């Protein structure tokens, strides 16, 4: 399921994501806008052959299990499918657990180089939350 930009902030909003680890929504909608471009069925093969999942790329080298990722972990109990579901819950509560940690946000390379910095408001602007 490809989200609308306000769509999305709203469902992000309902899962306690809006300023989760002090993270505004913005951040998370700007995130998954130059990550999986609001479509949650986005995968991407990396170079070390791990895979990205989901609304928010997550990885399989650390966050969920693919089965084809060797000496991976798979920290919140998942298989990758189920980052790709257009319910965002699983993608969502396995980010809070990523962003927990001590890199936070800067976990996620599109949000460091493209939205780190930038007037991630923008990105809720005008959207009924």
């Amino acid at each position: 399921k490809v989200f609308g930009r306000c769509e999305l902030a709203a469902a992000m909003k309902r899962h306690g994501l809006d300023n989760y680890r002090g993270y505004s929504l913005g951040n998370w909608v700007c995130a998954a806008k130059f990550e999986s471009n609001f479509n949650t069925q986005a995968t991407n093969r990396n170079t070390d052959g791990s895979t990205d999942y989901g609304i928010l790329q997550i990885n399989s080298r650390w966050w969920c299990n693919d089965g084809r990722t060797p000496g991976s972990r798979n920290l919140c109990n998942i298989p990758c499918s189920a980052l790709l579901s257009s319910d965002i819950t699983a993608s969502v509560n396995c980010a809070k657990k990523i962003v927990s940690d001590g890199n936070g946000m800067n976990a996620w390379v599109a949000w460091r180089n493209r939205c780190k910095g930038t007037d991630v408001q923008a990105w809720i602007r005008g959207c009924r939350l």
